[PDB]
């Protein structure tokens, strides 16, 4: 007889693992130190 054929090749072999999840970001910056308001005007004299 023939060579008797071979038997059924298997299914496909499953994908590997998905990797892990990335790291949250570093805290954000704070705001920009805001400058000081303007000195008052020159004031006027004592009362005499
Ligand atoms: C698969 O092939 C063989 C020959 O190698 C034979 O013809 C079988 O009948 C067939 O199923
Ligand atoms: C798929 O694999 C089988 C053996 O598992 C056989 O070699 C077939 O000829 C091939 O198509
Ligand atoms: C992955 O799995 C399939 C069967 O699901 C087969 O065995 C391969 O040889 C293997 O690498
Ligand atoms: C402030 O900066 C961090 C990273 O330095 C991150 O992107 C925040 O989303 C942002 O608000
Ligand atoms: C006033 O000073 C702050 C820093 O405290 C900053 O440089 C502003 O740009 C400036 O206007």
């Amino acid at each position: 007889p023939p060579p008797t054929s071979p038997p059924p090749s298997p299914p496909p072999s499953p994908p590997p693992p998905r990797p892990p999840p990335p790291p949250p970001p570093p805290p954000s910056p704070p705001p920009p130190n805001r400058s000081p308001p303007p000195p008052p005007p020159a004031s006027s004299a004592i009362n005499p």
